[PDB]
């Protein structure tokens, strides 16, 4: 024998969206394992570039396109802030070679 319920269901109060637009507009968090770095990319979108916490600057970071490259960049990426600065604190940001945001899907 059982009894009782409830539900709220309160959520997107004046909100009306066409497709899930539930995402970041930049990671500035950091990424501890290659691992890691790959599902955050993910979630941002590829393409998806590391730089070093630490440092960073486009010139000398590189670019990954998928979780391979997000990995292959990781390893070295991470090892050289390990250097740098000292840290293996990295970076990944939403790269988009075109000046427009157009934040969705992508052929592939």
């Amino acid at each position: 024998g059982s009894s009782g319920s409830s539900g709220d269901k309160i959520e997107s109060k004046l909100l009306a969206k066409k497709a899930e637009v539930n995402t970041i507009p930049g990671f500035d968090g950091v990424v501890k394992d290659a691992e890691e770095a790959v599902r955050i990319a993910r979630e941002i979108g590829y393409p998806v570039m590391i730089k070093a916490s630490a440092g960073g600057g486009g010139k000398g970071m590189r670019i990954a396109w998928d979780d391979e490259e997000t990995r292959d960049g990781f390893r070295l990426s991470s090892q050289e802030a390990a250097s740098s600065f000292g840290d293996d604190r990295l970076l990944i940001e939403k790269f988009i070679d075109n000046p427009r945001h157009i934040s969705g899907p992508s052929s592939g």
